[PDB]
């Protein structure tokens, strides 16, 4: 089946934070708007038996001092009081602050996060579902004793980490308008998951990582891990096809040579033409085809189980649109069932957030990629001959 991590609790907090607002509320009430959650499957989110197992759970990949702080500062957000010099210099130790502030529920507002994605890692060992989708999940940028972008827990390498553990194999696609850094650092030395992020770069754009770094290389990995790390970075400006066509073939050929036994999609949606970022021009097109729509379906072509997960988007209506897309496209290829959506938003709760037009699409009129696509080939081959992988080399030639 196809499952979707929700509960009324887990929309309470990820609907909790001053930064993402109710975007969550209106991603999951458009689905059930348009009679998408029959064709679902719940996976609740993952509750431990004890702090200690929590504890054990989170600091797979976090210290320990990041997560004490981390709730620490929940627990200060709670007080009316300020905080202490000695406490406001602890969370500065943390990078918790500016970007990644504080807030009353910051705690369980991140852990819930990991809760989703870790019952979603879950659900796709026990084979209970072929793909599971987590909109609440897709935090990339935290590390592994720092906070960053937004980003405090890394729900995303916990739920990598949970599937390794289960010659298993995990490829990893961040299609989010900024480079994956904190999933792409956690398994800087690990061949067996390989990470391939598609991006904006340039002088200043956060968070600055995922390009070129004497003429100056492309770092990729490094011990066992060497080439294991693939990056694209992109212009500002790119629009659904010249994108589709830049990752179409980087993505089929790491399918071919990695055989990855388990696919997880970091789909944040600020690659949408009507975000604020303004950066690319995808859009949630679906006869232009939305590049977003082009590379899941690619990836769903393949029949290996796969963990879809949300991101950055800050446009809520224009993010629930596409990911309401998203989700119909996974049903409809797992399933092998036609799902029709109504060019016309229903009626629901939300109804109003999607005026004036309320329509599902967003209101949108639609040599560096050859050099990248030769560059991030022969890192391919290198990663194969490395790992004493088989493979045609020519096929894979081809497909480029
Ligand atoms: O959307 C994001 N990444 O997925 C993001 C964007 N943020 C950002 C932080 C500082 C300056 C500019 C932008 N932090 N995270
Ligand atoms: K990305
Ligand atoms: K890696
Ligand atoms: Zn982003």
């Amino acid at each position: 089946s196809v499952g979707i991590v929700y509960g009324d609790q887990y929309r309470q907090l990820c609907c909790s934070s001053p930064k993402f607002g109710d975007r969550y509320a209106l991603v999951m009430d458009l689905i059930n708007a348009y009679k998408l959650i029959p064709e679902l499957s719940r996976v609740p989110p993952l509750q431990w038996d004890s702090p200690s197992r929590m504890y054990e759970a989170v600091t797979a990949f976090h210290s320990t001092e990041y997560v004490d702080a981390l709730k620490k500062l929940q627990m200060l957000h709670c007080e009316e009081k300020e905080l202490t010099a000695d406490d406001e210099l602890l969370m500065d130790s943390f990078s918790l602050n500016y970007d990644c502030p504080g807030f009353p529920s910051v705690f369980d507002y991140s852990l819930a996060a990991v809760q989703g994605s870790l019952a979603a890692a879950s659900a796709l060992i026990c084979r209970h579902c072929e793909v599971v989708i987590n909109w609440g999940g897709g935090w990339h940028h935290a590390k592994r004793s720092e906070a960053s972008g937004f980003c405090y827990l890394n729900d995303i390498v916990l739920a990598i980490h949970r599937l390794v553990s289960s010659q298993t194999r995990v490829l990893y696609v961040d299609l989010d308008l900024h480079h994956g850094d904190g999933v792409e650092e956690a398994f800087w030395y690990s061949p067996r998951v390989v990470t391939f992020s598609v991006h904006h770069a340039s002088p200043g754009f956060f968070p600055g990582t995922g390009t070129w770094n004497k003429l100056p290389i492309f770092l990729n990995g490094a011990g066992r891990g060497r080439f294991s790390a693939f990056n694209l970075p992109l212009e500002e400006g790119i629009n659904d096809l010249d994108w589709s066509n830049a990752i179409g073939p980087i993505l089929d050929s790491l399918n071919i040579v990695i055989q990855p036994s388990y696919v997880v999609v970091q789909c944040g949606a600020d690659c949408l033409a009507t975000d604020p970022h303004r950066i690319f021009r995808l859009t949630n097109f679906y006869p232009s085809l939305s590049g977003y729509l082009y590379a899941i379906k690619k990836i769903l072509s393949w029949k290996v189980p796969t963990l879809i997960l949300g991101g950055g988007g800050y446009n809520f209506p224009d993010t629930a649109r596409l990911w309401t897309r998203v989700t119909a496209l996974t049903i409809e290829e797992v399933k092998g069932k036609k799902m029709t959506i109504s060019p016309e938003i229903p009626e629901h709760s939300y109804f109003s957030r999607y005026g004036p037009d309320f329509e599902l699409d967003i209101d949108y009129f639609p040599d560096s990629i050859q050099k990248h696509h030769r560059r991030i080939l022969e890192q391919l081959r290198n990663y194969a001959d490395l790992n004493k992988l088989i493979y045609d080399y020519d096929q894979v030639y081809q497909l480029y």
